[PDB]
């Protein structure tokens, strides 16, 4: 589980969105398990606006940080998981890495802010949704 705080906007994985993520819907994308919904409250966490292909993300089944290298965001073929069929993804970059179904919408994060959240795992590589190219989470 896990959420991006900016603004007056939460992003979190679709395939985990709430009732009042839907009742509150900005913007949704099944093919980069993305969706945005709107919040009261002020969020603080700042969106990087880079194309570091380095950073840290956080594993929730290890409950570590690891610094890793990541792809450019990219369309790729996923295999099956728990919450998908095998399919293709978009805006989804790889790294070499711990991953399982629990540890989606942990953070990436480089020097510039939060790069992705955790979207894919698997055959020991973990996949991250970018949120870097949606520049319209730093306005409105
Ligand atoms: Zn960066």
């Amino acid at each position: 589980s896990g959420a991006i705080y900016v603004g007056n906007y939460r992003v979190v994985n679709r395939h985990l969105a709430t009732h009042n993520d839907w009742a509150n819907l900005v913007w949704e994308d099944s093919s980069r398990d993305l969706l945005v919904s709107s919040t009261t409250a002020q969020g603080c966490d700042t969106i990087a606006r880079c194309d570091c292909q380095t950073g840290v993300y956080y594993c929730s089944s290890r409950r570590k940080h690891y610094p890793v290298s990541f792809s450019k965001p990219s369309l790729i073929f996923v295999e099956a998981s728990e919450y998908y069929p095998a399919r293709y993804q978009s805006h989804l970059m790889l790294a070499v890495g711990h991953s399982e179904p629990g540890d989606c919408g942990g953070i990436l994060r480089c020097q510039h802010g939060v790069v992705g959240i955790v979207s894919t795992g698997g055959n020991g590589l973990v996949g991250f949704a970018d949120v870097r190219d949606l520049l319209w989470l730093d306005e409105e």
